[PDB]
């Protein structure tokens, strides 16, 4: 008989799941694995939105006659046994193009070949076959938004979104030991040894990613006319794009789906807007990101990443440190980066902001630093849209026009002069007068002291003198691109 496993790592969800239609297919019992490897910086913003995403999923499956089974081990160690006592014959997962995934899956494919399981690795992660995109490119991933838009036009439509899974799935085998529910049951953050709460707003799960994606496109002339420059990084009651990058990350949401729905928009829109900027084109960056990161060896990195410029970044803890831990002085730059770690989420300008300001901008600090910070409180962190932005925005990749540097003052100003952004995520600063509230420093001491935010007791100076900071930045750039001839 066929006993199958669909095995959870990304593709956090039912819908449009080629992998688990497979597994389901002619089966007798299926056994829905996510492998939690229980001694796994992190923070519990992330790792919750994970566990909320496997409790979506053991409800889902629950729904429908079966359950999840978290099984704790590393995958090497645990896919064995299972193999054997569950009469394993087929293992389906979605394909995973990270430089991890890539060692871990193949030792998993070696293994499921040792006890004779067929291994089913759909594509659906991505919009494409990403390596389909590299060869259908002569061999070589494109290196511009220009040219990768113009591939993926003449590769046509990604493939529709699977169908549903049957309302009823078969279930896994009763009394297997390695099932047993209390060895197999989701755990909250307390149980995995998180000591503070999580306090992002963004709930995980497919259930919730579906729900987000309706509210999108509830409106679709704002679907339609979305261009992504355009929108506000300090609204927060009512984010300016969609933030379903947290469920894309984790796949809570089909790229696919997301892609047919905005099709579906655009045939009744003519004049929608078109990539890059517009809400397709924001799909087509991740999937970009996704097929040169994945084509390209050390991309998180500076040293041996061919893409990457070699920049003689400083080694700066004290501005790392006052950066990460939001105290840089500057209200719009403390405000972004209490958002990280509060919520996990930002909206792409105020990460522009904030990753200009601790490199390439202000504090001439790694790219590589920033990102690990993002890495640890981002609820969307992605190995390769992470890497890719971070050195898009510090000029050492894909992006060179280092003269344009954006002000930790006035970049929010336009947007916020109020400062309503500043003043929920730095409520110190609640008090302050608009005139002085992303320039604290420039107050009267009695507006200070009536504010009751006395600048180096209460919020701390600005570490850096932009003007300065900045001049010296773009000088340090300028030389390290002549060093690169
Ligand atoms: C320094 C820096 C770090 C970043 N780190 C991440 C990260 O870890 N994870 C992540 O998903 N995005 C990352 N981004 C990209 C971007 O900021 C977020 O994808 C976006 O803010 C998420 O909001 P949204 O879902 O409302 O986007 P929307 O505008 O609604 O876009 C829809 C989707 O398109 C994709 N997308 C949008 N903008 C980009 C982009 N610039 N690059 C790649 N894909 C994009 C995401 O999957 C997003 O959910 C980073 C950008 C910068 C500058
Ligand atoms: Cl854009
Ligand atoms: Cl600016």
């Amino acid at each position: 008989v066929k006993n199958s496993i669909i095995w959870f790592r990304k593709g956090l969800r039912l819908h449009d799941n080629p992998a688990l239609l497979e597994a389901c297919k002619d089966a007798k019992h299926v056994y829905p694995v996510f492998v939690l490897d229980p001694h796994f910086k992190v923070s519990v913003n992330r790792y919750n939105f994970l566990l909320e995403s496997l409790e979506d999923l053991q409800r889902s499956f629950q729904a429908r006659g079966s359950r999840l089974l978290v099984l704790r081990g590393k995958p090497e160690e645990v896919f064995p046994r299972v193999f054997r006592e569950w009469g394993v014959t087929q293992l389906c997962f979605e394909h995973d193009t990270e430089p991890y995934a890539k060692v871990r899956d193949a030792a998993v494919r070696r293994l499921a070949a040792e006890a004779g399981v067929e291994v089913v690795t759909p594509i659906s992660h991505t919009l494409y076959d990403t390596d389909m995109l590299v060869a259908r490119n002569g061999g070589a991933a494109p290196l511009t938004m220009q040219s990768f838009t113009k591939l993926v036009d003449r590769v046509g439509d990604p493939p529709a979104p699977a169908p549903d899974p049957p309302a009823a799935m078969p279930p896994p085998a009763e009394d297997m030991p390695s099932a047993a529910p209390a060895a197999t049951g989701v755990p909250t953050w307390q149980e995995v040894g998180f000591k503070e709460p999580p306090l992002t707003v963004f709930k995980g799960g497919e259930t919730e990613a579906l729900a987000r994606l309706e509210a999108a496109f509830q409106d679709p002339k704002w679907v339609a006319g979305f261009q992504k420059p355009d929108t506000d990084p300090s609204a927060w009651e009512k984010p300016a794009t969609t933030v379903l990058s947290p469920y894309l990350k984790f796949g809570c949401l089909s790229a696919r789906l997301f892609h047919a729905r905005l099709l579906e928009v655009y045939r009744r829109h003519p004049a929608h807007s078109q990539p890059p900027v517009s809400l397709r084109g924001q799909l087509l960056w991740r999937e970009f990101f996704y097929t040169v990161g994945s084509t390209t060896p050390n991309f998180h990195r500076m040293a041996g990443n061919p893409v990457c410029k070699q920049i003689d970044w400083d080694d700066n803890p004290e501005f790392l440190a006052a950066w990460r831990e939001a105290r840089t002085g500057f209200p719009w730059i403390d405000a972004i980066m209490t958002q990280l770690v509060t919520w996990g989420w930002m909206h792409h300008l105020a990460r522009h902001s904030v990753a200009c300001f601790l490199t390439r901008g202000d504090l001439y600090v790694s790219w590589e630093r920033g990102m690990e910070v993002f890495e640890e409180h981002l609820i969307d962190q992605d190995h390769y849209l992470n890497a890719a932005n971070w050195m898009w925005l510090s000029a050492s990749a894909f992006f060179s026009q280092y003269f344009r540097v954006y002000s930790p003052v006035v970049f929010g100003k336009k947007y916020d002069p109020e400062g309503r952004f500043i003043r929920k995520f730095l409520p110190v600063l609640k008090d302050m007068p608009a005139k002085y509230i992303y320039e604290p420093w420039t107050a009267p001491l009695e507006v200070q002291r009536k504010a009751g935010c006395v600048v180096g007791r209460d919020y701390p100076a600005p570490i850096v003198d932009h003007a300065v900071a900045s001049k010296a930045c773009i000088a340090r750039m300028a030389a390290a691109y002549r060093r690169s001839k």
